[PDB]
């Protein structure tokens, strides 16, 4: 029994065991509607602001919440930064473009810093000290510990509301390919588990699922928006829409500045 | 009833089905991913409200999702594309999500009275197999997912033979299938070369196997020129006004 599910304070986070026993029957009445109605359910779909103005209306509005986002691109291209930023964003209110919820990091590479964290609530003025508390970090080593980890997520998102769901780097502890073959199977039907978990969760919660792959130089689901984000020429930073249910293929500028994602600051 | 066939608003595509896609029947497209499946179902639950000199079918669309990707602001599009008011576009389109494969099998029971009240000219079934193949550890479950599926295709076929309706079920590409069984016109849509989307008859009872070119533009799809409750669902077929 390695830590659980701490806070960016370092406090520990207690469940309840009514929470656990509430949840063990997942991971295993809907009807007929006319279009109106569900393209008015859609207009309701809280969506996350990422702190840029041309990201924002590239995605048109932000982060969708309900399904799952997956940001890939090669090494020092801003996904842990991109992170770093929903985690404190999205606990803004609604009108302010957040989803007023707490967020949750499962860091699989040792690369979460609650001063980021810091930075980006002073940039949009919010309390240190509570945006700390709102985010619950947890260090992965490896993939059961990962999924751990999210049987420990699904135990937690009920009794407080959590909005956004960060998994940095999913395929750090499953891209460990040393071995010839044979682990090419158990890997795979071990990270599908595992998206398919997440799809779970963001269906069950309407928590933002925010998945990051690391690309040198996967079994996306259908309904998962795909972002790829690349270095281009200075601080320009240019992130593309790869794949998408209703968005179609697009590309916008953001930067990283001290106090998170923003706009190119020419 | 005589047999309507649908515009699928690709002329070459309309023209290698001799009209596009044919009522009564069961149409099965299969291809791999980001070939186009979704966005024709997308473009026929719109085209199938047109009047019948006009290619369509003169009913409500029927769009069971079963993979979350049902965007109606697509619907809207298409329907700009053709003229038509996106209001009544998206008041005669019955959709619903199904999760899991008992409720995929139960909505058509649902369908069934929904078709008896209204009159309705084409059923999607938007990844028929996706729920079914969750193989993930049982991927020799065989026998006890064959029967399922074969009374989910049964039905279909019921469906399409009484109520006259089109029924478009998506496969995904990567002991018998009964899917090419049940399945009347066949379609297998493969990526070519860039926005190149080949789409070929892959099996037919009358068409021969001949492929055509198209592609997806902004406005759907288009040739590249070289318990179980209903709401509002209720309602008759209103014909789409023409708002322009
Ligand atoms: N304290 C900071 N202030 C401003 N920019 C930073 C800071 N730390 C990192 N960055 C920027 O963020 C980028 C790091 O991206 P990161 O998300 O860590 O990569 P990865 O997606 O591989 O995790 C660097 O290019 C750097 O310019
Ligand atoms: N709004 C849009 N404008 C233009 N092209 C689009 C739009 N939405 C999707 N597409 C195109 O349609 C393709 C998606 O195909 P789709 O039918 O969703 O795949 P599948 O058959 O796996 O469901 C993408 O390759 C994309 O290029
Ligand atoms: F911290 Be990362 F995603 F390289
Ligand atoms: F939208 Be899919 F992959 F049918």
């Amino acid at each position: 029994t390695l830590l659980g599910f701490h806070t960016a304070s370092g406090k520990k986070v207690k469940i309840a065991k009514e929470s656990l026993d509430k949840v063990k029957n997942l991971f295993d009445g809907s009807g007929f509607t006319t279009a109106t109605e569900f393209h008015q359910r859609r207009s309701e779909i809280i969506q996350i602001t990422t702190g840029s103005k041309e990201l924002d209306k590239l995605l048109q509005g932000g982060i969708e919440t309900g399904s799952i986002t997956e940001m890939f691109g090669e090494f020092r291209t801003g996904k842990t930064q991109i992170c770093h930023t929903l985690a404190v964003t999205c606990q803004l209110p609604i009108d302010r473009g957040g989803g007023e919820g707490k967020a949750m990091y499962i860091d699989t590479e040792g690369t979460f810093r609650p001063e980021r964290l810091l930075a980006v609530a002073e940039r949009y003025g919010l309390s240190g000290s509570d945006v700390l508390d709102n985010v619950a970090y947890a260090r992965a080593f490896n993939t059961d510990h990962q999924t751990q980890l999210l049987y420990q997520a699904s135990a937690m998102m009920v009794e407080s509301r959590y909005a956004l769901l960060i998994v940095d780097s999913a395929t750090a502890l499953y891209r460990t390919d040393y071995s010839g073959r044979g682990e090419l199977s158990a890997r795979q039907m071990h990270l599908a588990r595992f998206l398919r978990m997440l799809l779970r969760l963001a269906d069950e919660f309407g928590v933002a699922v925010v998945i990051t792959n690391q690309v040198v130089a996967i079994i996306a689901h259908a309904s998962t928006t795909r972002l790829y984000l690349r270095k281009g020429r200075g601080e320009t930073r240019i992130c593309k829409i790869y794949d998408s249910p209703s968005l179609p293929e697009a590309e916008a500028m953001f930067a990283i500045n001290a106090d998170g994602v923003g706009d190119a600051k020419d």
